[PDB]
C-alpha cells in the first residue's frame, strides 16, 4: 500500500496535515513494507491551486496508491478513491510520521459512508 497524506508544506515526515485534499499544496504519498514505513514520497502537487478540475485525483490515480489518510476532503477526491477502491480514512490531525502511527496503532479510521440507495449520477 502507499497511503495519501495532503500537506500544508512538504516539511519531510514533519508535514502538517492540510485539510482540503482537492487544494493541497503537496501530497505526502508515504509507503510501507509489511508493517514499516519503507519509503515516502511528499510529491508537489501538479495542480494544488490553478487550473482546478477533475485533474488533482487524476495525477494520483498514476500514482500506484492504495490508502489516503485526509483531513476535510469532497466528494470529488472520493470519487478517484471510487474509480480503484483507495480506501480514505478520514480525520486525521498532527504531521505525517504520526499519521501513518496512528493508522498502523488501528485507531484511525473510515467510519461508514457506502449507503447504496442514492447517487448524483456517477460522472466520469
Amino acid at each position: 500500500m502507499i497511503i495519501a497524506i495532503p500537506v500544508s508544506e512538504n516539511r519531510g515526515k514533519d508535514s502538517p496535515i492540510s485539510e482540503h485534499f482537492g487544494r493541497a499544496p503537496y501530497f505526502a504519498f508515504v509507503k510501507v513494507k509489511n508493517n514499516a514505513i519503507a519509503d515516502i514520497s511528499v510529491e508537489e502537487n501538479p495542480l494544488a491551486q490553478d487550473h482546478v478540475h477533475g485533474a488533482v485525483p487524476n495525477f494520483v490515480k498514476e500514482k500506484g496508491a492504495e490508502l489516503v489518510i485526509v483531513r476535510g476532503i469532497g466528494r470529488r477526491a472520493i470519487a478517484a478513491f471510487e474509480a480503484m477502491g483507495v480506501k480514505v480514512i478520514k480525520g486525521a490531525s498532527g504531521t505525517v510520521e504520526e499519521v501513518v502511527n496512528q493508522y498502523l496503532s488501528g485507531q484511525l479510521k473510515d467510519s461508514d459512508y457506502e449507503v447504496h440507495d442514492h447517487h448524483h449520477h456517477e460522472h466520469h
